[PDB]
């Protein structure tokens, strides 16, 4: 157990007797509880009712705040303005640390009324999908809060996916436009953005889209489209910085992301506005103990959920400086991270366990020459976290003195779910330790009987919350199906999980076929497929494997068309044709070649000892699994 250190206690804004008695609240009456809490933002017209959801089957209905108006622009920028205007909404460093930007919440109200105008110009409605396909860049933000403002549905894909994975979302989302940049910089080295989007349009499929806006980022020799490409600042110059936010419903949809499942390809998850803001801002608040004049950063990008709730919509709801990196924590040097961290006067630090993993492969290389001082909370999150790795965070990055806050939730759970409060709850290394308001999780088997006591099992959560995703878009029955079937009147996160003697949870990861690697949530499936959609390739099963910096690693065992030969050549060829149907974040590490894929007699693959083979474990035709340890051997 780590305690509650002074400096913590002095200031916190949830002590555990606030806890326990706000946690009792929220589940004992949620309508006075949320119904005071959601008071954080500014409501246009007040809401009157607060909680209004059901797991039932087939009548699934998620509502939260649901009479009440709001625009989550103006709670992001305009409300700031009078007294904080001056106050830097967002920190910009660039991948070269020559280049960095303080952006005032006046200076980005006024690009976002200026984006919104753009937007509406271009003949973009409410209710319409905008594609964003952007590196870390502040225009990637203006674009988002400039969607939010007017009411379009935003669909952030993450700069790292293949022309095929991007065309992918747009087809499936019918976006009308898709912004993005010339390249994106990172590491020393460009991603061409532009031309990924040029070759995504070029599928046959993709029917929607109207337009291209285009951010020249670094000025690269391009190909344009005469007519649908238009360059971002010749549009913005344009537009009139004068933009009247207009009342959205609690209910109305916010933004789309494509999330990876364990069956088929990734699907959209739905988030609506009010719930969604309201879950956002107080998860922040109280798990970062944000203070104003606290300096945040979040490491995440803007393309994975964790970009959108704790880079952008909770800390700029509460006021805060947040800030945004464009490269990556360990270039030039792995003592980057820190330099930042020194250079901006971060106060609270919120990043992943590969990361952590990355620099502490390094060593004292992770500090060298930097200070840390200013640092007084750190936050965890997207995969679980060793203790030995929580431990060398604790000590090297936090010096001992601050706690650290290992965040459990899901896309499909918009904020925060199980995690300390710095203030509050005592840390155990490994643990996301207690629920947060709102959130009853329990623990069923296979059958779905309730786990009482310490125990392990099935992670559900058994009543709704107000950051919850309230579809898939398009598809309201598979959002049921997806989530609300396994366990009658339940909500299955797809985890296993532990809890101690203490209530405390140990999240042990996916018990699904969904696998993270590098903190990437991806589905064996889609693997299975893209691997399977190669000329040369008849059939293939994908497992994780245990990996030291990647937390799991992609294992393929791949069967060839009857009369195909491996090859060394075949090997790189197969990784770079899953690199172009995905991204290079789905690249398998290992290629197992093999005849001997163990199926029932009814066809089944016995997907069990292909995991316990993969990973380096000894002990219809019996015979195979002898072949596929010796293959495994050499
Ligand atoms: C939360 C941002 C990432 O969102 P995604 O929707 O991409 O991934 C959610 C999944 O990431 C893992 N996961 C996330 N956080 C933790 C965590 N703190 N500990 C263990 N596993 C975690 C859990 O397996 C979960 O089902």
């Amino acid at each position: 157990k780590h305690a509650i250190p002074a400096n913590i206690a002095d200031r916190c804004l949830i002590n555990p007797e606030q806890y326990e008695t706000k946690y009792k609240q929220s589940i004992n009456d949620p309508d006075t509880f949320w119904g005071e809490q959601g008071k954080i933002l500014d409501w246009i017209t007040p809401y009157q009712k607060v909680k209004n959801t059901s797991f039932a089957p087939g009548n699934v209905s998620i509502k939260w705040y649901e009479d009440g108006t709001l625009n989550l622009a103006a709670n992001c920028l305009d409300r700031h303005l009078q007294e904080n205007g001056d106050r830097t909404a967002i920190i910009w460093e660039g991948d070269d640390t020559s280049q960095s930007k303080h952006i005032s919440y006046r200076e980005l109200h006024r690009d976002v009324c200026r984006f919104a105008n753009t937007l509406l110009d271009l003949g973009i409605k409410k209710g319409d999908v905008v594609a964003i396909y952007m590196p870390m860049v502040p225009e990637a933000a203006v674009a988002m809060l400039a969607c939010a403002r007017i009411g379009a549905v935003h669909s952030v894909i993450f700069g790292g996916f293949s022309p095929e994975a991007v065309a992918g979302r747009i087809i499936d989302s019918s976006s009308r436009l898709v912004i993005t940049a010339d390249e994106g910089v990172r590491a020393g080295r460009s991603i061409p953005l532009k031309k990924n989007v040029d070759d995504a349009l070029k599928n046959p499929n993709v029917t929607s889209v109207e337009h291209v806006i285009v951010l020249k980022r670094t000025g690269s020799d391009i190909d344009w489209q005469e007519g649908r490409d238009l360059w971002w600042r010749d549009l913005i110059e344009k537009a009139s910085p004068e933009h009247q936010p207009e009342a959205m419903n609690a209910e109305d949809p916010l933004f789309i992301l494509y999330t990876s499942g364990s069956t088929g390809k990734p699907k959209g998850v739905l988030h609506t506005t009010g719930g969604y803001l309201v879950y956002a801002a107080t998860t922040f608040k109280y798990v970062f103990d944000y203070h104003p004049g606290d300096i945040y950063w979040c490491t995440a990008d803007v393309g994975w959920v964790t970009g959108h709730s704790y880079l952008l919509y909770g800390p700029l709801a509460c006021g805060a400086t947040t800030l945004m990196f464009e490269g990556v924590p360990n270039w030039p040097t792995p003592a980057r991270m820190c330099q930042v961290v020194d250079k901006h006067q971060v106060n609270i630090l919120y990043t992943a366990p590969t990361a952590i993993r990355a620099l502490m492969a390094e060593g004292d290389k992770a500090i060298e020459g930097t200070d840390r001082s200013s640092l007084r909370i750190l936050g965890s999150v997207g995969e679980p976290i060793n203790p030995e790795a929580w431990e060398w965070y604790w000590k090297k990055i936090g010096k001992e003195k601050c706690p650290v806050v290992d965040t459990w939730w899901q896309t499909e759970t918009g904020g925060f779910m199980i995690t300390p409060l710095p203030g509050a709850i005592e840390l155990k290394a490994g643990s996301a330790t207690r629920p947060f308001f709102g959130v009853q999780p329990a623990l069923v088997d296979n059958e779905g009987h309730p786990q009482e006591g310490a125990t392990e099992g099935n992670l559900v959560i058994t009543d709704s919350w107000p950051g919850q995703a309230r579809t898939l878009f398009g598809d309201h029955e598979r959002f049921e199906q997806t989530y609300f079937s396994t366990f009658k009147n339940m909500y299955f996160s797809g985890d296993g999980a532990r809890r101690d003697e203490d209530g405390y949870y140990w999240i042990t990861g996916r018990v699904d076929d969904v696998l993270n690697v590098s903190g990437h949530r991806l589905g064996t499936a889609e693997i299975e497929s893209a691997l399977v959609a190669h000329p040369k390739i008849a059939e293939a099963a994908v497992v994780g494997i245990p990996h030291a910096i990647k937390g799991q690693a992609i294992y393929a065992y791949v069967t060839l068309n009857h009369g195909e030969e491996p090859s060394p050549e075949l090997y790189a060829e197969v990784r770079n044709w899953v690199e172009k149907e995905i991204g290079p974040l789905a690249t398998p590490d290992v290629l197992h070649w093999t005849d001997s894929l163990p199926k029932t007699r009814s066809g089944k693959i016995m997907r069990r000892i292909l995991r316990k083979i993969a990973a380096g474990d000894t002990s219809a035709d019996p015979g195979v699994v002898e072949k596929l340890l010796e293959e495994k051997q050499a």
